[PDB]
């Protein structure tokens, strides 16, 4: 079913995350933990504030493809387990929860497009890009279902 996570959605946010890499999504998936660039960073604390539930829609760079997406459940935190990202200066760390680790390519979300980026198809921007609400709810509905996922748990931290 959808319903959970439709309940989840409910007036969220949403953001685009870019990785340059498949190894720090991978990384992502198994510790449920994110970092960003500090202008990003000050977003997704201050979205984290302000909204029910705050999502981040990953893709890796060049993949054509999401690689799925999470519900943030705290702010950014220093001093924590470190993590052996991948670079090329990250802020704190995130926690977050995995809604979904399953896969959407590109060519299956190129009739939505993001008010907030020109209204651009919504696989275009920066990283750290909001996506509006009508917009990210239904690129999250076009995922394929994650049977190994309860949202349970995740609902009970909203
Ligand atoms: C796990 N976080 C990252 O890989 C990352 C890298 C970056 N610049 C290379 C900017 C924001 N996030």
């Amino acid at each position: 079913g959808t319903s959970k996570l439709k309940y989840v959605l409910q007036d969220a946010r949403f953001f685009l995350i870019k990785s340059n890499n498949h190894e720090n999504v991978s990384l992502a998936k198994a510790k449920g933990v994110w970092s960003t660039l500090p202008v990003n960073e000050k977003k997704l604390n201050l979205a984290f504030r302000s909204a029910r539930s705050v999502i981040l829609i990953f893709s890796v760079r060049e993949s054509g493809k999401f690689q799925g997406f999470a519900r943030l459940s705290s702010e950014s935190h220093h001093g924590g387990s470190p993590i052996h990202w991948v670079l090329p200066m990250l802020g704190g760390v995130f926690k977050i929860d995995w809604i979904c680790r399953r896969e959407l390519p590109f060519t299956k979300s190129a009739h939505l497009t993001n008010p907030w980026n020109e209204h651009k198809p919504v696989k275009i921007g920066r990283d750290g890009q909001e996506i509006e609400l009508e917009c990210g709810t239904q690129l999250c509905l076009l995922f394929p279902p994650d049977e190994s996922i309860d949202l349970y748990q995740v609902i009970h931290k909203m």
